[PDB]
Parts: C-alpha cells; structure tokens; sequence
C-alpha cells in the first residue's frame, strides 16, 4: 500500500510568490518519495500548482483530486478537458491527475479523509497556506485525531511565518490547558516540504500519551 | 421570535479565572437582553459555565444544549439528575437548561447552527476560550457563511488576549489574500460580554462587499 497525503491549501495563489513555490517544491518532494496526493479537486491555487506538479512527474495515477458537484463543470475549457460519462467535465486528468466527484462537501471530507488513513506507513494531513476553509479541515482531522479517529499527522508547511499565529494560539491553549497535554503534539510544524514530509513519517499517535504517562506507569 | 445564541467554548474551566468569570458575565448580558442560549450540552467548563448562569437568570426554556449520544449518562449522579423517557441521563434541567440528545455530532453541529439561523435578530455565535473543538466549529460557521448558508455574526470573545494568534493569522490570510477582501469581517472580536452580544446585534453580512463594491457599483 502506497503512501498517500492530503494536501489542505487555498485555491488562491497568495500574494508572496513564495506560497505557490512551496506548493511546487512540496510536490517535488511528495512525487520523489512515491507519495500519492490527495487533495480537493481543481487546478487553481496552491491546490492545483501541487496537483499540476505531482502528476506531472508521477503521472495521472498519484494525484487523485475530490471535488463537490457544485464545483464541477458542464462545458469543456482550459484546464478541464476531460469529460465524465455523467457528461460532468473535470480537471484534465493527464494534468491534475483523477478526479473524484462526490454529492456533498461532507462526504468529500470524509472520503479524503478515508483515502489517507487507509494509505500506507508516512501518510497524513500537510497543512500548506490558505484560508477559512483549510484551516476548518486542519482543525476538523485534527479533532477526528483528538476523538481517536485516526492516527495520522498533522503538519503544518509555515511559509514565511504564515502559520505563526495558528502556533501562537496552539502555545497558548496548552498553556491554558484548553488543549489537553498529549493533544499538543497532534499538530506539527515546518519551514519546507522535506520536513513536512519527514514530520508525516515519524510521527506517532501515542509519542505524547507515551512521554507523560510512562514514567507514570 | 426570540434572539438566539450559539456560544462555542471549552469543555475545561482553563487556568485563568477570567476565562471561568469571562463565562460568567457572558451568561448574565445574554440572559439580561433576553437572549437564550444554544450550547454543545454538558454541565462541566465553560460552556457548563454559561449554561449554568443564563439558566439561573431566566429559567430552563432559556438555555438549549444538544448532546451527542456518546456523551449520555445512563444513571442519576451530581449535575446529571433529569431522565429522558428513553432512560438517558441528561444535565439537570432546571441548572443547565433543556437539552436534546442527538445521534452524531455532524447532525449536532447542524441543529445548532439551525436553531441560530433561525433566532430572531442579533441571533448569531460567539466563540469563547477553548481547545481544537470550539475552534474547528467557529470555522466551520465561519466558512458557512462564507459559503452564503447563513447570514449570522460571529464573534470571538477575547479573554486577555487569548485570540490574538488567530486574528493574527486572519490578518496575515487577508494580507497574502487567501481571505478575500470583504470576509475579513465575516469574524470580529471583543474584549468584553457586552462587546460581543453588540458585535452580534450590530453585524451585517453585507456590509464589507457594501464597502468594497459601492463605489464600484
Ligand atoms: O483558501 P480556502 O478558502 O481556505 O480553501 C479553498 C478550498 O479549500 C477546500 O477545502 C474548499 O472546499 C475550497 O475548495
Ligand atoms: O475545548 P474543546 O475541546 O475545543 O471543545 C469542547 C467541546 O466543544 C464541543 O464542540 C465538543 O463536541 C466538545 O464537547
């Protein structure tokens, strides 16, 4: 079983142009290591830079894209020019990779969710720069991590500080104890793809429980 | 119809007492507007806090908390002394308000950001201090309503600068632009009770896109 990981990032380019390289290079990475990609369907933004990148090193087969039907298109254009036989037209898939279409965003979380904790050893959630809605899912898998869901990681990719005040708050939460001892490790941090990817593979559910209740067992 | 309030906070006290007095205040202004409560249910933290002190002021019709079945007691013990007639424990009614078990928390989520929607005016969510959970669900409404799914205010109650990383992070996401202009405003903040129940009332969701695109329109 190969090594799959969801990639949760905006589907805008970010101002600092240093958001969509770390988009590519992440990508690189992923594609070296044999690692398939997971992620929310489209070719625009972060999303669709890694998507674009990833498959086209490692061809088709290792991106595999998730998209709602409301996303979807009806009319063959640009970057979508491959057409289901439910007539629904998708991102090109020689480009992006496959593509999923699901009913409802809910099954679609749900269904990328799926795809990474069946996948093989190293397999996890990268949390690259976005907004409103990749922060939702960081923090959704991060309570279906809490709630003993999964056992994947979680890492967030910190381009240029972006992720700094996501951190703070985590800093914060512990110290306020809002966030329980032990669940302070669920989420990681990392300046490049490298160690994003490193971070996803070493990573162990049971390291934090382990540390704090050892020495008292 | 009334005006309702979905109030997201930790199931722990946190190591500040502001936090627990933060709680406090909170329950007594809701409870004084006549505002009732919707709450995640439960009689320990916070959200137990709040439940408690809006309770005390304006009786049991007043506060609503929605339990998942997980989370049911199946015998009589301290805060959890009211039988359901499906033999289900649920928090004292008469201290923490009505409370209604439902099967999952998807379901959960839903039937309190309904019973919000559908609150009279100045109904909408404010998020006090807490862990992953409160988090994920304020951007989750968050990206409801960026989503056009609902038209209601949210509004993060600020305990001695404990949301300051995330209004940090929100301002670096609308700097680098994956917050579009006009959703930095969809989240405000406040350092007091009274602050946020006037941020709830005084919110419009069309205010900022009324900013940015009147002289553009
Ligand atoms: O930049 P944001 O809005 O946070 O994320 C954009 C994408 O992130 C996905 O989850 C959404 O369903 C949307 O397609
Ligand atoms: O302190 P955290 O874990 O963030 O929030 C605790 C409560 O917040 C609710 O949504 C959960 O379902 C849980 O009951």
């Amino acid at each position: 079983p190969r090594a799959k990981i969801c990639v949760f990032c905006g589907s805008s380019g970010g101002a600092s142009p240093a958001h969509m390289e770390a988009a590519r290079q992440l990508g690189r990475v992923m594609a070296e290591n044999n690692i398939d990609l997971v992620y929310g369907g489209g070719t625009v933004g972060l999303m669709g830079e890694v998507a674009r990148t990833v498959c086209s090193i490692n061809g088709p087969e290792s991106v595999h894209g998730i998209i709602p039907e409301a996303l979807v298109r009806y009319e063959r254009d640009g970057t979508y020019q491959t057409v289901k036989d439910n007539k629904q037209v998708v991102p090109t898939e020689t480009v992006y990779g496959r593509t999923t279409v699901v009913k409802d965003m809910h099954t679609r979380k749900k269904m990328m969710a799926e795809e990474v904790i069946s996948g093989g050893p190293g397999s996890g959630f990268i949390g690259l720069s976005g907004g409103y809605g990749t922060m939702e899912e960081v923090f959704e898998v991060i309570t279906w991590n809490q709630l003993g869901i999964h056992t994947k990681g979680i890492c967030l990719l910190n381009v240029e500080g972006y992720w700094d005040g996501i951190l703070q708050w985590i800093n914060m939460a512990a110290a306020q104890g809002f966030v329980q001892p032990g669940n302070e490790t669920i989420v990681v941090s990392a300046g490049d793809a490298e160690g994003a990817v490193r971070a996803l593979r070493e990573y162990k559910v049971s390291e934090a429980t382990f540390k704090l209740e050892w020495g008292r067992q």
